[PDB]
């Protein structure tokens, strides 16, 4: 009674229909055979999101202790990263988040918007054609280009970043080369570092070397980790924010009528898009330092627990009898957690509110009538377990 989730994401929504019916603690077979279990409701997830007796610690996995864990297991780069706020929790997590925020702040984001406009602006001129792969022309530049300027990385390095973002992204890639891709990319976030020091500016890197508590401050490695772990975390995640959004008000056309007539605001799209279709399906990785009772079950000491993100979004319990549909005029007693809870809740949630917010608008003010150029059914999951990312978006423009 464990659940394989399929590494072709071939039906993500029955999936999550299994899981949250296996819920609140369901257990699951991660691809290449790893037994884990995954919270599947709203209420317990934020509990152990919250609970301080599931870590980040890859030592406390049993399984991992025990050499049961395949060294090319094709998780196991998620599963063992290298240090950063990621694989942290207690005092040295809290330090880290504390210099981040002072960083990564709401102002520093909203003060985005004019530069998120204009790069918008630019991608859409650039769009030609009656029908178009709305993903490659439009949606997966945009973050690049953004959080490229954020960080102030040199503009000269955009051709090698989209090809560095091409190869760590892609399904083909073997291992050896996206850690080789990730240490090309470290090598551009030091060179950025070392440059704002010299130099500093109005930029995050600049922000992150300045951040200060008490006379404590980031090491060069926790800044050049940081960055890094922003692109990995903030790029394709932004992308299928702006397709799902895309997909959910073709699929909704009363709904689409509702925003373009100005009666539903561009906000609600985002937000429940987040809560209905979060590109996040799934976070690894927790384990349990001793044994947690999760609703009747208990999830022993040593085992490790996933974040089905993805299920829990349409929990009914969370977000009444309407939690299965897309609704943008929908109120819940309940906010979302498709940017997670507690302490390691996702630092770049305005970033991403930000650029879609800016994005959608922007496009349906280009192109008004653009609807889907193939029906809804023939769109394809890629091969990522953890994410609901489309190989494309072919929309007619009109
Ligand atoms: C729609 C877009 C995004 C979604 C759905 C998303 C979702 C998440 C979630 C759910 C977590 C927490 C995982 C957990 O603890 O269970 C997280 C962490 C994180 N996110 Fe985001 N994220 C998005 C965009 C971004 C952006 C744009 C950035 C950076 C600028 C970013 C940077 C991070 C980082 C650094 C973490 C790790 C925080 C920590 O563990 O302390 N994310 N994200």
């Amino acid at each position: 009674t464990r659940i394989a989730l399929d590494p072709f994401v071939s039906d993500l929504e029955a999936e999550s229909a299994a899981l949250r019916a296996a819920g609140p603690l369901a257990a699951v077979e991660l691809p290449g055979g790893v037994p884990v279990w995954a919270v599947t409701h709203h209420a317990e997830a934020k509990k152990l999101l919250t609970d301080p007796r599931l870590v980040k610690d890859i030592n406390v996995w049993g399984a991992w202790q025990r050499g049961e864990i395949a060294p090319d297991w094709p998780l196991i780069g998620l599963a063992n990263p290298g240090r950063s706020m990621l694989t942290v929790d207690g005092a040295d997590h809290r330090r880290m988040r504390t210099l981040v925020a002072q960083a990564l702040t709401p102002r520093r984001v909203e003060q985005m918007r004019e530069r998120i406009t204009k790069l918008t602006e630019e991608l859409l001129d650039r769009l030609t054609g009656e029908v178009v792969d709305l993903k490659a022309d439009f949606a997966y530049p945009l973050p690049m280009y953004v959080v490229a300027d954020l960080m102030g990385i040199d503009e000269a390095r955009l051709p090698r970043l989209g090809e560095l973002f091409e190869k760590f992204f892609s399904t083909q890639t073997p291992p050896a080369e996206v850690i080789a891709t990730l240490t090309e990319l470290a090598g551009i976030m030091a060179e950025t570092v070392a440059a704002k020091r010299a130099a500093p500016g109005d930029d995050l890197t600049s922000a992150l070397i300045l951040a200060s508590e008490d006379g404590d401050h980031l090491t060069d490695a926790e800044i050049v980790s940081t960055l890094a772990l922003m692109v990995a975390a903030g790029h394709e995640t932004t992308i299928s924010l702006i397709v799902n959004a895309v997909v959910n008000l073709s699929t909704h056309p009363e709904q689409r009528a509702l925003v373009l007539s100005g009666e539903a605001d561009w906000s609600s799209v985002v937000e429940e898009t987040l809560r209905y279709s979060t590109p996040t399906s799934h976070v690894l990785i927790r384990f349990a330092t001793e044994d947690v009772p999760v609703g009747d079950k208990v999830l022993p000491a040593g085992d490790a627990l996933i974040v089905s993100y993805g299920a829990l979004g349409r929990d009914e319990a969370a977000h009444g009898p309407t939690a299965g549909e897309f609704d943008i005029t929908r109120s819940t007693e309940n906010r979302h957690i498709s940017f997670g809870h507690g302490p390691h809740v996702c630092p770049g949630a305005a970033l991403s509110r930000l650029e879609a917010g800016v994005a959608l608008p922007a496009l349906y003010a280009r192109f008004p009538k653009l609807d889907l150029a193939v029906p809804a059914a023939e769109l394809r999951n890629k091969p990522v377990v953890t994410q609901n990312d489309l190989f494309e978006l072919p929309v007619r423009l009109g």
